[PDB]
């Protein structure tokens, strides 16, 4: 896992998203669904929708992409020590919402590539390494509940 160090350069750059959680939401998705077409499938809300314009009109994209990062840095704060968090995300995304491994990295992708362009005086080679093992690390812990609930992501 990480060390204190990495924690503390993604527990900073997460609280610069903080401060506008729902712009980071919608850029985000905006920034997912536009390099990877595929993943906006998954979206019966808003899988209609076929520009970037229509997506930043969108108030469902945002709530969706607002509660993505919301639980995402409740995860981020427990530095690793993440399971009650981690086991109502992977059940619901191996079940309802079949979302596969690689998805999630992409939207770890996503995550980094939006990061690095709105906050890089908070967010340089460091700091992009450590957010980069931590988003490793959520996903490899998604994997690993995937198996035990039957759901090959
Ligand atoms: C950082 C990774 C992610 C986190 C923290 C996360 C978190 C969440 C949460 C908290 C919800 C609402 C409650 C629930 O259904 O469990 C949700 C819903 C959803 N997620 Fe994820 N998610 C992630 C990645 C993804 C990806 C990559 C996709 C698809 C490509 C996806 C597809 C969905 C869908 C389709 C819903 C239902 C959306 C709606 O309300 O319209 N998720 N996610
Ligand atoms: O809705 N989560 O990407
Ligand atoms: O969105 N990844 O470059």
């Amino acid at each position: 896992g990480l060390s204190d160090g990495e924690w503390q350069q993604v527990l900073n750059v997460w609280g610069k998203v903080e401060a506008d959680i729902a712009g980071h939401g919608q850029e985000v998705l905006i920034r997912l669904f536009t390099g990877h077409p595929e993943t906006l499938e998954k979206f019966d809300k808003f899988k209609h929708l076929k520009t970037e314009a229509e997506m930043k009109a969108s108030e469902d994209l945002k709530k969706v992409g607002t509660v993505v990062l919301t639980a995402l840095g409740g995860i981020l704060k427990k530095k690793g020590h993440h399971e009650a968090e981690l086991k109502p995300l992977a059940q619901s995304h191996a079940t309802k919402h079949k979302i596969p491994i690689k998805y999630l990295e992409f939207i770890s992708d996503a995550i980094i590539h939006v990061l690095h362009s709105k906050h890089p005086g908070d967010f340089g080679a460091d700091a992009q390494g450590a957010m980069t093992k931590a988003l490793e690390l959520f996903r490899n812990d998604i994997a690993a509940k995937y198996k035990e609930l039957g759901f090959q992501g």
